[PDB]
């Protein structure tokens, strides 16, 4: 039905959390695990991750405490989802916002806490938690620097886990119905690990909880597993760091499960194509880590993933094939990119124009009269034109007659005004693949050499694959 | 309470729908509004926008009415969000996806139905709706050439506006109390506005329904107000066609207000940067449309905007201060350019380097040995060194220190293994406002002519900016 929407809301600060739990029935049966892999979809609140929560209740005890006036300042050292989360609060209930995030982070993170009217200071990579360079080393140093600052620092304080203990815990618990076997969830600060599996194990005792740390990191146990690359840099934003965190309570997990970036941002890449669900790599992380870990669950038993992080804040970043490429990372098992190697192989353009069959195309200085340019395109019987200056674009004789009834296309103007002005550019050695990754983007490719062939759009290729 | 998402979910097709509505005070109060301007966060469902709801429907009744068996292809023209819609249902539901977009919309929808595995074929922007190098004729043509293909049309589809009269209008009349006042609401294919507007006048006919088609569409009534830029194309992305689609009854709209390009990116920004929720463009042309149609009412009075689309597909086109001036649009009345703008000014670093107080910042070919490079820091007394290739990065005393006694840096190990990587490059004549936008990514800023003068950071700007 709808309780908890079916009245108006004060502010964005009250459409955090209340999120939906999720079967993930197709993925399950793609990577042949028998129980429900059932998936809390942290990055459907209001500002996309579940560090709202603790964003918003961070703010509350501060404010339940009297310790926060307004016009104060926050400093808040973050891998970004903690200073979107503060950032909103402060842009509600009328705060200053300073964050300190490292240079590893995505752009967009940094570009919404701008839109939310945020401070954002840097800090290095590679700067280990006891440089004065650190991003909290830095919000200390901010702290001292700033009159009416105040660190939160959700590292130690309470609410962290607290309030991932008093309403997502209980969430997962009041929708599963009390049955939950398994629960799989990032080691970040640890908050949400601790307090999740200390109120399911409360409530739920012969539930395991897996705890997910990238390779690279220093949070799982024993220390016989974080040898895989010790303190190596990693692409995964949001789990693990050079240190144990106040909140996390590594005692109340049971299991340990080492996930690297490749594994993390194929899953990710696979939740999306399979499920639809428009997730973070961390996500994908915990999901690898889950599949990983509960393989030797039963059909009936329930396996709990948390999904931290919404595709928002790397949208350019993996979400994008050509970085995935670039960092040299399997795209995934059915994809769009190896379904396209597939079918087109080493096939370039050259085969495709020798197997249809002069490079005819009329040509004209992008600055004709339309008069002269139809009456060129009738005495050579040829539909579509291509105009160029001393490259412009496409003209086909559709788009004249219909401009000339709309009112957009007069006699004595220029043809430059009415051709289509998205293009892409070609050269007969590209192979297919290439240029249908490019007809993503332009709606007609071009050939050259200044001596242009033809032009190749998606029916093209679909008759050249019909002809396969 | 809990009601609609307290149990577990078959697939992500169940997460779209029953968003919240928000009052926007803030907003408000910052335009100088007298009533509750209530926004539908349609930005919140599964999909990230309101069309998945259709996207949804038309699948269910093409299914109740078997219309539809497994491996089937569907085509659809869309601006993008229909065809993320019918992407997951096809992602989920087993069917084969084909969008066909116009080359205008964001590449950030194309990249996410890539993501759901669907071809994208993409139109040119300026081609007419009887062209068969549109959107509708290329998907009509793509109908004519692949068997076992439908297209679903939302343009002439009774679901697209038949779903938003059942429950999406009966949602925000549930959240109001029945008591509305107006309703402003974009106009793309109207499906939204004609559901929306005749259940809201059927259940309180003193509600006025107001509709916001951006200046290039002729959709308003009557063709005086679409004059202003007759048939030029626009940046907005969801409202607005240049015909009248089979489900748009203009009829049952009151008003209709003109908006521009300007004014719909600067209220969008706007709208994150006072409320905090990250939302669409098409959905600041909407919330400035409800502006300046609900100023007359009072307080009191509930005038309800759609937000129909979320950020995450204008993440690089709009969220980004740099396409924002490309484009030249007012950035916002607060913004953190126009923040940097008035502290800064024309000051640039020439001016902080002098009134700081010889350019002596050590330099070292960046494979010294640690030992070396130490012993040289010692005896230079500076704690910052930078290493530089026949640049690398700056390298710190508190990071050899805190790093030898980590297990990263050995004794013969060359200098360049634990420097800092990531830096920004600057020139004297460079203003504050630029090193500034540099600082949003970049930890460090330094200088140079190659001889650099010093490295530059937030808390320099800080100190600086303390001197005033
Ligand atoms: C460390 C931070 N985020 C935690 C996080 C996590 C781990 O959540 P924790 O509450 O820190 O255990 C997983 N995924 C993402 C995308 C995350 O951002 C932060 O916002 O500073
Ligand atoms: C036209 C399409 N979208 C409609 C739309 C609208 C208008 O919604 P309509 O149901 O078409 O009236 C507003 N904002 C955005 C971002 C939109 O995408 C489409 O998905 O093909």
């Amino acid at each position: 039905a709808d309780g908890p929407y079916s009245g108006i809301l004060d502010s964005v600060l009250d459409a955090i959390g209340n999120t939906p739990m999720v079967r993930m029935k197709r993925l399950a049966k793609v990577y042949g695990l028998e129980c429900d892999l059932l998936a809390k979809c942290e990055f459907m609140s209001a500002g996309g991750s579940v560090k709202d929560r603790i964003g918003k209740a961070m703010v509350e005890k501060a404010e339940r405490e009297g310790r926060l006036k307004a016009g104060d300042t926050l400093i808040e050292p973050t891998s970004g989802n903690t200073g979107i989360g503060l950032a909103l609060a402060a842009a509600v209930r009328g705060y200053r916002m300073i964050v300190t995030m490292p240079a590893k982070m995505s752009a967009e993170k940094s570009n919404i806490m701008k839109c939310l009217g945020a401070e954002i200071v840097r800090t290095p990579t590679e700067a280990a938690w006891n440089d004065e360079n650190s991003h909290m080393g830095v919000a200390a140093k901010l702290q001292r620097e700033l009159e009416n600052a105040h660190i939160l620092d959700q590292y130690n304080n309470t609410a962290n886990p607290m309030v991932h203990y008093d309403v997502t815990a209980e969430e997962i618990i009041t929708q599963c119905d009390g049955d939950i076997d398994m629960v799989v969830i990032g080691a970040g600060t640890g908050g949400t690990i601790t307090g999740i599996g200390r109120k399911i194990k409360e409530r739920c005792p012969k539930c395991k909880v897996v705890g997910v740390d990238p390779k690279g990191s220093i949070l799982a146990v024993p220390d016989s597993l974080n040898d895989e690359k010790r303190l190596q840099s990693y692409e995964v934003e949001g789990i693990g760091y050079d240190f144990v965190p106040g909140v996390l309570d590594r005692k109340v997990v049971d299991e340990w499960v080492k996930v690297g970036d490749a594994e993390s941002f194929t899953t990710a890449r696979a939740i999306i194509r399979n499920e639809g669900l428009f997730v973070g790599g961390s996500s994908g992380a915990n999901v690898w880590g889950a599949l990983q870990a509960a393989r030797q669950l039963k059909k009936g038993q329930k396996c709990v993933v948390l999904l931290p992080d919404s595709s928002r804040n790397y949208m350019s970043k993996f979400i994008s094939d050509e970085w995935m490429a670039e960092h040299g990372f399997a795209p995934e098992d059915g994809a769009k990119v190896k379904e396209r190697e597939k079918q087109f192989g080493g096939a370039r353009i050259r085969d495709l124009l020798s197997e249809t069959g002069t490079s005819d195309v009329p040509f004209v200085t992008a600055r004709l009269s339309v008069e002269d340019v139809i009456k060129m395109m009738h005495e050579t019987k040829v539909k579509e034109v291509i105009v160029t200056e001393d490259l412009v674009g496409v003209l086909s004789e559709d788009h004249i007659a219909h401009s000339l009834q709309s009112g957009r296309c007069a006699m004595q103007s220029p043809v430059k005004d009415i051709a289509f002005k998205k293009l892409a550019k070609a050269l007969p050695s590209a192979y297919l693949r290439d240029v249908a990754k490019a007809l993503d983007f332009s709606p007609y490719v071009c050939v050259m050499d200044p001596h242009f062939l033809g032009v190749i759009t998606r029916i093209d290729l679909l008759h050249w694959l019909a002809t396969k």
